[PDB]
């Protein structure tokens, strides 16, 4: 049963009703007389047209377009020698989740697989009330300060005259506040990196990116931050790549989530903290309040505190996913908030925006948004007021309700409470911390520790959006900023677009790297399984029909999800050469006994001309594990101008020797040597 | 029930969120103990966010209102003659939900101003929800649904300085009496006790429409539904109802409160007229015109069912303020008829509620479910409670089974659009001539209250157009008036010092009906919850004797009992500085309290004369009133009187008041014109 | 002419339209013959209901009963030796102001003469911008803690089980909430004098209740209460009058302030201030800080910053 079974409707079986139960049909308007006039009477079309006018609701001012499953978290400890929250306090405690993935720029039906930030929100409903961390898939945000929210948000939302373009940051003012706003540098590298074009959200990490509290029952506090480590790998689509699949299958990571819970791949995660203490708030070289900066982890290691397993789909996404209404003012005892001025503007956004997107002030009683425990509090009527309260008396203090609901602190109910330690001193004032000052020392860092394919791609990524700037004074801007990162990606950009890099300015130039940014360096993926095969072959050939069964066998049996590809659909053929491209595999197959289809002269009205080969070769040159099953190889290769020799391009006779090589090609996942270097 | 499901229970626990966290509501966080507030204050910002977005849009008339529970029982099989499912079986049992209300105040208004009162019930039936959203008036000022927003804009505040509150007392609403003949005969009822009834059980409740009863065979005939009052029907005086407007604006609604809470629920038969179709245009007007009535004379009522309201809310807001009624919450059984009123108001209940919800899905508020599965394609909107399990809501459909079923006259017990129904004619913005005679009925209801009632009546009228600033809508308000009745026109026009126009008799007939006077319709039934105030003295222990040996006399009878003194103390209710004869159905002095009544009387505890002015109110406005054991003289109330009362003894004083209480008014103690 | 003249609508002229221009009729539907049924396709129908099915927006949570005035506040000084702000900063100087006057717990059909805290809510239209002073005829509120607010009101205003008793703090919830709040006690005791029945809007007063600031241009800061004086006396009802009047007028007050200004004879009010140092936070006797707490005016006098005079009537109540 779904954690919210009490909430389901069943249409299996029955008649028609109305909302109210009266028995009606839907299908015909009433008239007068056959070919009259609709009549104002007909309340079964009025009720049912009303629905459907008013079915939608805002979509989200941010993180529009994402999706989302149910699932558990398990506590691998009793962490209340760190934390007094309820959902850490055993071995083995259990709380139900709720997930939500996405981007962050494009409206609620732009593609999965734009360049953007990405989203990771999750909620957990504990024993001790909502508690939820609404992350992304990198560390560090643009900006040091919620109330510029809105600047960044207009600059990277599409221009507002024209509304273009959709889903990307490659226009003008996105880099007019990029060049202008230093502060964006941090995160405007990871956005560039592959960490922009994630291969899944299965394949991304979330983190919670400011600084939080772990608070103990004894009051005293840590600095923590969030890390949820993928079990599945860290893995990127290639640009080229990604600008294909948007159009191929605007609901690729979506799609991916929901088929690998379907098959029993639910996604996991390691929900990690690193824990420093209070007097390390500026001990690392710059203040944990400012998040644009991360703690690398060789200063503060990872602590491993549960379990998240995503593996139960929605049943309706409107009602559950669309529905949802993240917060970080969802706490719980055991935790608190920091003065990262981020942050701190944050608290009040979440409650306000929904009332925008519910229409009114009940949204907590929507199923997906309600406790698993009860609620005792004197908040009262509002449009949409779900519950009958009993209490006549809603008012503290009082004695005509015995003095009920009693009030909740440190000392009485487990009552949240803010860190005892903490203070505030000084002028009230609308300054910036000198301390939040270096924007750049960090963005290098990050450079750094990428592999040189990897630097390559982010340049490259640079080179693509800046290209698309029509201003020569904001090319120039953003020339002058990326040169106070690296001189080398200021002048490797700058040879895209016609202009010279700025002289060095080594103020904030090293040479220091960090573990764990790199995707390129995470090696190869722990597991395979999910991972996407397709087998071209032909249905002009019995035999090349009987090698993709083979193939089929042998691949299903470690868990990849194989797709044989012919001219036209039959037993054990998945999809036509008409839908199939190559976007949709993580490796391409063709059996020998297809060849002839790879010919320069194939034509047929079944598919666009030259589709077979531009599967193999499109595959190639993203990178991906490519090969001919059967001991025929030469011709398919050839017209591919793919070489024999090649890493991640496999031909054997064997089916099983096949298999095996092809398999180690997956987990690699992308063979890098195929891309030019400057 | 979707209600016991959804109850709250807060009567132990620790504070919380709305999403479980154990909290504090008492005291902001703050930057030091003199310090500003801070942002991240989650507590601080959930509540107060809560109470910012308590108030929703008041409904858009009858905006002042109570509720409450009960149950329908069918007396019959009625199948005869209706399909209808609750109707269906003797002793078949139905929920109810009613609201009772006026039409014209906003939400903060007297339940005793001078106004037309809604009467609607829900019943919760087997085969859905269906609403009979009625008044207490069974007939509406206009003919068709289109003239809804220039009625309610002419009897609303002036919208300018949005005066006056809760009457129809100004320009603009007998501005658009006199322009709408039509408007005659709500506006006669109005006018009369049915304007200012003495609670929501002392009236009926009328559907006003001609509707349908439709046959499982497709036949059809022609109904009015009519709830009867078994409590009896009774009114208050006009001067009466002004006071209590001012010393109780909840009178209606703690009335119906304390009766129910006292198990004396109130009970109404429901009744129907029935009339073929044939006889549409049989009784000299057309039963498509919602200002006519059909006099009981041509067709008696038949009783269908018991309406007893017996269980109060538990939360206003959840369930009174939010019932969202619908003359759309049809069942099978019962049909439209093609009143122009009735047709436009399908369309208003289904799009008002969007503005009172602010979003679609206004039926998953506890109060409008059902108690029957639903079964539909509806998805999506704000505030979606339910999650579908049917991943194809479409229809024709395959991947669902072709579930949903549709439902219609032959399956499913569908509803039907009666099968005998047609329409032949142009495509017309045209008054039918049949509704024409707007003057013939206001003069039937006329001839049909007694003497002191049509003076009530002609006061009514003396009293709210002599409010009326403009000379010219003075003299069309008389114009009109005089096709009813030149009697009234002359002495209505006596008290705004202008002629009244000629005798225009085209429309005067001598015709009278039976079951519309209020004075005419005899003692009361039952005296259960009626007030008797016993006015007593902590002076003397003889008053409070005198006082406690009634109680338990009149008590004993089901009558609300409050004793009156300077003070409180065991065995007295009320001060005399709280106290008003407009809380009493009857006033006793105690002979021991004599003292209080004298002119020279005077306390710090309660105004001058207040004991005196009690009596004296009670006997002006008609009440029994008596002295049980001087206060007669000082009142200037003769002992001859009917309805005076003036006995030695306990048991022979209560036998005689309670008679009184009965009779309920003694109208001989109002003068009428000669 | 009004200051809100350019969004007047004139209908003393011309043919029926819809809200986009199209002439039309609006009082009879259109049906499938004389004594048919309605069409959907009356779309003069629709738009008109539409329109009345929406006419109805919330109440305020608070103070849904009250009325409004426009009118003009003139500086009687310079006043740049206190305070930086372009209202107060010349002799003579003119900005427009709309006044609301309101009960606090009935909702908005409620009578005019129940007792109550009373709102006098301003709004001086500035040449830097709109400045609002929402302030009550009692200069002290009943708790220390806007926290509490909803615990205050949910107490005085109707029962929620039966929503009864109407515009009243006569009932055992608001006794509760005020015995078990002895915050309560000082604007209690205002309630229950005659400043909880006032005669009119025009012979009560205005008070900020709070403590703020006067902020130089140089950046100086000074601690100051509001008070806006009558000019037209203090006043109040006696009990039993006012009760008959709930029912008799409920519209008093708002009838009283329409034709007052009607006749020519706008109400008027001295805008004042009592002016302290910082470093007389605490110096009184009680913390400045603290709304239950008035300053005696023995120490700390009143200061005349202006007139405020009320002389325009609304076009629009609603609007
Ligand atoms: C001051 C405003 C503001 C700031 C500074 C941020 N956000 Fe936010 N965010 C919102 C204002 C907001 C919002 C407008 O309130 C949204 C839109 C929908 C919603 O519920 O909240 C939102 C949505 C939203 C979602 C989508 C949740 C879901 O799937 O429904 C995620 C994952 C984040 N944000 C994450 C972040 C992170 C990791 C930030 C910086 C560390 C961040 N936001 C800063
Ligand atoms: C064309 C519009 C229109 C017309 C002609 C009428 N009404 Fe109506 N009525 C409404 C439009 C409306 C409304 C605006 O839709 C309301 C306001 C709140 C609601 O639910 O519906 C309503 C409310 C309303 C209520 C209050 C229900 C409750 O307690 O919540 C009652 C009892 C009635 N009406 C009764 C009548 C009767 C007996 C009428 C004539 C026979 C009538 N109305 C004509
Ligand atoms: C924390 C909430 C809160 C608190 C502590 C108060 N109020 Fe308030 N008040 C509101 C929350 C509110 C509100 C809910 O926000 C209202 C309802 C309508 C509106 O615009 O604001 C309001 C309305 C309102 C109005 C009506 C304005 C109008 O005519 O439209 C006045 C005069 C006041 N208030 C005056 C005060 C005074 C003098 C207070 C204490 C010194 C006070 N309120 C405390
Ligand atoms: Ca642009
Ligand atoms: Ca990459
Ligand atoms: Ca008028
Ligand atoms: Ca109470
Ligand atoms: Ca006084």
């Amino acid at each position: 049963q779904s954690p919210l079974a009490a909430y389901e409707v069943d249409d299996s079986t029955g008649y028609l009703t109305s909302d109210v139960g009266g028995p009606i049909q839907d299908q015909t308007s009433l008239k007068a007389g056959i070919r009259g006039p609709t009549l104002l009477e007909d309340f079964m079309f009025r009720q049912k047209i009303q629905h459907f006018d008013h079915e939608r609701v805002p979509e989200r001012a941010v993180h529009a377009r994402g999706a989302g499953a149910h699932g558990t978290f398990t506590s691998y400890a009793d962490w209340s020698n760190i934390t007094a929250a309820s959902f850490l306090n055993a071995t083995g405690k259990q709380t139900p989740v709720f997930v939500r993935f996405s981007t962050v720029a494009g409206s609620r039906g732009s593609a999965d697989t734009a360049r953007d930030v990405h989203g990771f929100a999750t909620r957990f409903y504990t024993d001790e009330g909502n508690f939820d961390i609404v992350g992304n898939n990198i560390p560090v945000f643009f900006i040091q300060d919620a109330i510029q929210f809105p600047d960044l948000i207009h600059s990277v939302k599409p221009r507002p005259d024209n509304e273009i373009p959709q889903a990307a940051a490659a226009h003008d003012s996105a880099w007019d506040f990029f060049s202008q706003q230093p502060s964006t540098m941090h995160t405007l590298f990871w956005a560039m990196s592959g960490h922009g074009i994630p291969r899944s959200y299965r394949h991304m990490d979330g983190f919670g990116v400011h600084t939080f509290r772990f608070v103990k029952d004894d009051g005293s506090s840590k600095l923590i931050k969030w890390h949820f480590k993928s079990r599945q790998g860290k893995a990127s689509l290639v640009w080229e790549e990604a600008q294909v699949l948007s159009g191929k299958n605007a609901d690729f990571h979506r799609q991916d989530l929901w088929d690998a819970i379907e098959s029993g791949n639910g996604p996991e995660w390691d929900v990690c903290v690193q824990i420093v203490d209070e007097s390390q708030a500026q001990a690392f070289g710059f203040d944990l309040l400012d998040p644009t900066k991360i703690i690398p982890e060789e200063y503060a290691p990872l602590t491993k505190l549960g379990l998240l397993k995503l593996d139960r789909n929605p049943t309706n996404y409107f009602a559950e996913t669309e529905q949802v209404m993240f917060q970080p003012g969802h706490i719980v005892r055991g935790i608190d908030f920091t003065e990262d001025p981020l942050l701190q503007g944050r608290l009040f956004s979440y409650l306000d925006t929904q009332l925008n997107r519910n229409g009114g002030p009940n949204f907590e009683q929507l199923p997906i948004n309600m406790p698993r425990v009860p609620i005792h509090n004197n908040n009262r009527d509002g449009a949409g007021q779900m519950f009958i309260h009993r209490n006549k008396y809603p008012y503290t203090p009082n004695t005509l309700n015995s003095g009920y609901p009693r009030q909740a602190n440190q000392n009485a109910g487990r009552g949240f409470f803010t860190a005892p330690g903490r203070t505030a001193s000084g002028a009230l004032v609308r300054e910036v911390s000198p301390t939040f000052n270096d924007h750049w020392s960090q963005p290098r860092l990050f450079f750094n520790s990428l592999t040189p394919v990897e630097q390559q791609f982010l340049v490259n990524a640079m080179r693509f959006e800046i290209s698309l700037v029509k201003s020569e004074e904001v090319k120039k801007n953003v020339l002058t900023q990326l040169n106070r990162v690296s001189h080398d990606v200021a002048v490797r950009v700058a040879a895209a677009i016609g202009l010279g890099a700025p002289d060095a300015d080594d103020t904030y130039y090293h040479n220091n790297k960090t573990a764990g940014v790199s995707i390129v360096g995470s090696g190869p993926l722990p597991t395979i399984k999910t991972l996407r095969v397709g087998i071209l072959a032909t249905t002009s050939e019995s035999s090349a029909l009987d090698q993709a069964a083979q193939l089929r066998t042998r691949l299903e049996k470690d868990g990849l999800v194989v797709t044989v590809v012919a001219e036209t659909l039959r037993e054990g053929v998945d999809q036509t050469y008409s839908t199939a491209d190559a976007t949709g595999f993580d490796g391409v197959v063709v059996v020998d006994g297809a060849a002839a289809l790879f010919a320069s002269t194939a034509s047929s009205p079944l598919f666009p001309t030259g589709r077979p080969l531009q599967i193999f070769v499109d595959a190639y040159r993203w990178g991906k594990p490519v090969g001919v099953c059967g001991g025929k190889s030469s011709e398919v290769l050839d017209a591919a101008d793919v070489p024999e020799d090649g890493d991640g391009v496999y031909s054997e006779e064997s089916v099983d020797m096949f298999v095996e090589e092809f398999e180690k090609g997956l987990a690699t996942f992308r063979f890098t040597d195929r891309f030019a270097l400057d």
